[PDB]
């Protein structure tokens, strides 16, 4: 895994959130990956996934990295921040994000790591 590929990624990434492209999101993950939220326990496989990204996608989710990719030896993380309105109120959530890939090149492990603090009106 190159940083350049895990670099991009993540920015595939963003770019899927912010298209709404479910599909996209899932192709990133290996079928055996695990997703593990703040606040929640972590959820595993191709089906869990899915249903985590379609249920977030169900809000306007916008989406932009703060600063540059960190990128390293099978591994990449990196700030960003999520906007949306829901019920006519603005929320900014900014967590930061680790991946973790395979010999593949596709996600096996990943966190979002986000607290109250980093959950902004
Ligand atoms: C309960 C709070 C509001 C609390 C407050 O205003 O103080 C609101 C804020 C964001 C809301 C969620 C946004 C995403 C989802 C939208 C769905 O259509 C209903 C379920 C979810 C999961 C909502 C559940 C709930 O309606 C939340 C969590
Ligand atoms: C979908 C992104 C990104 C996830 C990731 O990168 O791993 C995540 C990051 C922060 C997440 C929000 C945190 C606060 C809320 C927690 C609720 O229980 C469900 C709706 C909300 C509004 C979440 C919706 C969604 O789950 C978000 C926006």
């Amino acid at each position: 895994n190159t940083p350049e590929h895990m670099t991009a990624v993540v920015q595939r990434y963003v770019a899927a959130l912010n298209a709404g492209d479910l599909d996209g999101i899932v192709a990133l993950y290996a079928s055996d990956a695990t997703v593990t939220e703040s606040f929640r326990p972590p959820f595993t496989g191709t089906e869990a996934i899915r249903e985590f990204y379609a249920n977030s996608l169900k809000l306007p989710l916008a989406v932009e990295l703060t600063q540059e990719v960190r990128a390293a030896n099978g591994e990449a993380a990196f700030a960003f921040i999520v906007s949306f309105e829901y019920q006519g109120r603005k929320t900014v959530v900014a967590p930061i994000d680790h991946f973790r890939f395979n010999g593949a090149g596709k996600i096996v492990y990943a966190q979002a790591l986000f607290g109250e603090k980093n959950i902004h009106a």
